[PDB]
């Protein structure tokens, strides 16, 4: 019987899978992105080409940007970073959504890039990362897993983590699985980048771009599984997580004030994430079914910042204290899977999804109209905090065996956004055996991304006095736009792969024609009226659809069995293009290439040793400033190629106890954040030098299990 389309397309060229065993061998400090990023066609990248919040790097697929990476936990969406204000340059003061699940309670991670991702609907344009948690088995099992690291250079933050799982039957009909976790990544020190900063003059002399922000994680999760009947299983799950930061002086434009200096080392933002889900699985005569409901409540509490003026994107000393933004996201999903025998062996999947997102953010819509002038249709003051959107979806996929060795997997997805309207995402992926050892695979599909609630909301208004305004130097507004189109991306890949006796050699070409990407507008749509001074009658820009952008590249893989205990794995990504075809500017700043190499030696039954090297290519920043003018000076600075090497091992003391130890970045190659891409008054830009690369870092781990 032929697999589902969902399962079949997990073999597409753009899919990589990281196993629990992979995670144990190459344990991450804390956030899972540290291992996810080492897959081909994946980068660890800032949210925004401006470099703003540049040390908060996140998973970026094929140069599409972090905003286009849809993160799932056991198939269910994570949306929590949407509680954090999305700014003029697509910046978000967010660490991302890859740190909600403790690494040692993960069963596997599916990284799904390109055409095979589009079927996952809204948000899957770059791709999909599905984090799958370990589940209960027949008898009662459990673990306790500990990890600690030790930076060579004390200015770089060390991480400690402890997590435990326990699972197995509860009655005849009933099973549970629970886990919990406590973790701390320290922040880098306030002065880590001193000596490396962009040129700063006048008022801004002495200022510093910050290193990486710290985090404190508390997570717990509980799942109950109930067999009603042979055919029918019902699952209840709740999760509660808290992340509090450790602040080291990051501000939007890398200035300081005393409220910043006062908060160094303290908690300045906290994220609570609550999840509840219920899930029904049935095994039937005609096939199979799956349904679920998930409620995710995210609370983002953080210190007040300004949206313009002297307090833009920095703690506001005259409005001290915190606000809370609240996101409520409800997701419901139903499907059936149908083995059909006559004609071709095939398996039909039919389903739907409904989602609602409610956002309440009392800091985001509080820019008044007093300086730039008033805007018809927009109340200067006391605008509604909340926004919302719903998407209802229908889909059909069929996995069709034409002959042995040939599979065709067409699918169609339909989405109704209750504001933006209808969308169609057609999908085709196929596999073809050329010989017993060589396969050809290819795909093309149209992925879908609805505009985010900030971009869609006419109550969302930003202001500039001049510096931020495209095509001009006088004052403007940027206004949300509820008549936006969705973004779509026609994403294609072609892959050929040789495979025999664990020898694997493969090469894949990919290309995304990215349509109607949403960005801050380039031409005024109107002008405000009144205001104060030369700024009065400000230009009104909207959030607007860019007609065309493109990324293109290659992914390559080579795995050699050098000997029985000894495996040499390599992957290579080469970026051919990443262009916004309206502005001629770069879409997402990624290295030109990434080559990951791993040597894995099973030295004994009980001992395993690993060496790794990663080579990154050149990075080039934005050509143009917010005006559309050619950038000059250090704002043109590029990062050179460099390499990062590691070693580690795992020693199995018994069936119940394992330990790991190693060193990351063994030759201690370090990079320092010098600033954002472009400068502001008194602070030069730093081009591509927007992040810290940590230096040599030792680590130990221990895992007790039964």
């Amino acid at each position: 019987v032929v697999a589902t389309a969902q399962e079949e397309t997990k073999q597409a060229p753009g899919v990589s899978i990281i196993t629990a065993e992979d995670i144990a061998k190459r344990p991450p400090s804390n956030d899972l992105s540290q291992i996810i990023r080492t897959m081909p066609g994946v980068n660890l990248t800032g949210n925004s080409s401006s470099g703003q919040r540049g040390n908060n790097r996140q998973i970026d697929i094929r140069g599409m940007g972090p905003e286009n990476t849809l993160i799932l936990v056991d198939g269910k969406p994570v949306s929590s970073r949407n509680s954090v204000r999305y700014g003029w340059r697509g910046e978000r003061d967010s660490r991302g959504d890859t740190n909600w699940v403790p690494a040692d309670q993960v069963e596997r991670i599916e990284v799904i890039r390109g055409p095979a991702a589009a079927r996952y609907g809204n948000g899957a344009a770059g791709g999909v990362v599905n984090i799958i948690t370990k589940q209960a088995g027949a008898e009662t099992h459990g673990n306790l897993s500990v990890y600690s690291n030790f930076p060579q250079h004390k200015a770089e933050g060390a991480s400690e983590r402890m997590s435990f799982g326990l699972n197995g039957p509860l009655t005849e009909n009933l099973s549970y699985r629970v886990y919990g976790n406590i973790a701390k990544t320290d922040s880098d020190d306030w002065d880590i980048n001193a000596g490396h900063e962009s040129n700063r003059t006048g008022k801004q002399a002495g200022t510093l771009p910050a290193g990486r922000e710290g985090v404190r994680n508390k997570d717990i999760d509980g799942l109950l599984s109930w067999r009603l009947t042979p055919e029918q299983t019902l699952e209840f799950e709740a999760g509660f997580s808290r992340q509090g930061n450790i602040y080291t002086g990051d501000t939007q434009n890398t200035n300081s004030n005393n409220y910043v200096k006062q908060m160094l080392g303290h908690e300045t933002n906290r994220m609570y994430r609550e999840t509840y889900s219920v899930t029904h699985r049935g095994e039937w005569d005609f096939g199979s079914s799956l349904a679920y409901l998930q409620y995710e409540k995210t609370r983002n509490s953080r210190i007040n910042e300004g949206l313009a003026g002297g307090t833009e994107g920095i703690f506001d000393p005259n409005n001290a204290g915190f606000y809370t933004a609240t996101l409520r996201d409800l997701t419901a999903h139903g499907e059936v899977n149908l083995p059909l025998h006559l004609g071709y062996e095939q398996t039909l999947t039919l389903g739907s999804e409904w989602t609602e997102q409610k956002l309440d953010d009392p800091s985001s819509n509080t820019q008044n109209t007093e300086e730039g002038g008033s805007i018809p249709g927009l109340a200067g003051k006391n605008r509604s905090s909340s926004s919302s959107a719903r998407i209802f979806s229908l889909f059909a996929e069929d996995n069709i065996e034409l002959m042995p060795g040939t599979m065709l997997t067409p699918g169609l997805r339909w989405d109704h956004h209750d504001i933006v309207g209808d969308n169609w995402s057609p999908s085709l992926n196929l596999s073809h055996a050329l010989t017993e050892r060589v396969t050809l695979k290819a795909g093309i599909a149209r992925a879908y991304k609805a505009p985010n609630l900030y971009q869609l909301n006419p109550d969302y208004l930003l202001y500039s006095a001049g510096a931020g305004c495209y095509g001009q130097s006088t004052s403007c507004y940027l206004r949300g736009n509820d008549g936006l189109k969705a973004e779509t991306s026609v994403n294609k890949e072609l892959g050929i792969e040789y495979s025999h006796d664990g020898l694997v050699a493969g090469l894949t070409y990919f290309r995304n024609d990215y349509k109607n990407k949403i960005e801050s507008g380039l031409s005024p749509v109107d002008h405000a009226s009144g205001g104060k001074g030369d700024y009065a009658n400000a230009a009104i820009y909207q959030w607007e659809n860019v007609p065309k952008a493109v990324v293109e590249g290659l992914e390559g893989t080579l795995t050699l069995p050098l000997a029985d205990g000894l495996k040499w794995s390599n992957n290579l990504t080469y970026m051919l293009q990443s262009k916004n075809k309206e502005t001629g500017d770069v879409l997402s700043v990624t290295p030109r290439y990434t080559l990951n190499s791993m040597l894995d030696w099973q030295a004994t039954d009980d001992l395993s040793l690993q060496a790794t090297v990663t080579w990154y290519g050149k990075q080039k920043p934005k050509k143009y400033d917010y005006h559309g003018d050619r950038v000059t000076g250090s704002a043109n600075d590029q990062l050179s190629p460099y390499a990062i090497a590691g070693l580690g091992g795992t020693y199995r003391l018994s069936k119940n106890l394992s330990l790991g130890a190693g060193v990351d970045n063994l030759f201690d190659k370090r990079l320092f954040r010098a600033g954002n891409a472009q400068g502001v008054v008194g602070i030069d830009g730093a081009g591509a030098a927007t992040y810290n690369e940590p230096g040599r870092t030792f680590y130990t781990s221990l895992t007790a299990s039964f």
